This record gives C-alpha cells, structure tokens and sequence, in this order.
C-alpha cells in the first residue's frame, strides 16, 4: 500500500541496521524477539526472515572472511 506502484520497494536504511544489529545481539532465527527488540516501522517475523536469508545469501553480508 504505502508506494502505490508496481514492484515492492526496498528495505529502509534503519530498518536493515536494527535487523544487523538485532542478530548480532540475540543470535539468528528468533524474529519474534528481535522484532520486539528493535523498532522496525511496518515489519513482521515474515519480513524479518526474508530480508536476513536474502541479504546473507545474496547480498552477501561477509565481514568474516578467514583471509
């Protein structure tokens, strides 16, 4: 709704840093928590799951490189 425009806008700047920070606090695969945690503007645990898979296998996050 909040675009009324073909093809789903992207995640807010905010959004992904409270999500970063929220797995790096309370591990991954509780986006209940994290979710009650961190104040995300129009999210779910649905949301949550997408945007995380998404992002660590394809927008690949790193920064954990052996070398």
């Amino acid at each position: 709704e909040k675009h009324r425009a073909r093809k789903r806008q992207a995640w807010l700047w905010e959004e992904d840093k409270n999500l970063r920070s929220g797995v790096r606090k309370y591990g991954e695969g509780n986006w209940s928590k994290i979710l009650l945690h961190y104040k995300f503007n129009n999210r779910t645990s649905v949301m949550l799951k997408d945007r995380w898979r998404t992002m660590k296998k394809l927008k690949l996050i790193s920064s954990d490189s052996e070398d």
